[PDB]
């Protein structure tokens, strides 16, 4: 699981976040809340696609990405 919280400054784009996520991922918990979008990804790659689908509405989308994985630096280039 990857924590994805998408800031939303407008109502219509917030609608577009929900549609562009849930059309591919019906299981993706999208909690519509005036101010943000509370979203949960399954894996890191899944998050890469999810946050990208948001960026298909808004390229400079401020997305709060927490957790994902404890990327072990000895196993990291």
């Amino acid at each position: 699981m990857v924590d994805l919280k998408i800031d939303v400054s407008d109502d219509e784009e917030a609608e577009k976040i929900i549609r562009e996520i849930r059309e591919q991922w019906p299981k993706a918990t999208v909690t519509r809340t005036n101010g943000d979008i509370k979203l949960d990804a399954q894996t890191e790659k899944e998050a890469e696609k999810m946050e990208k689908a948001v960026k298909k509405v808004k390229p400079n989308a401020t997305i709060r990405k927490t957790g994902g994985s404890l990327e072990h630096h000895h196993h990291h280039h």
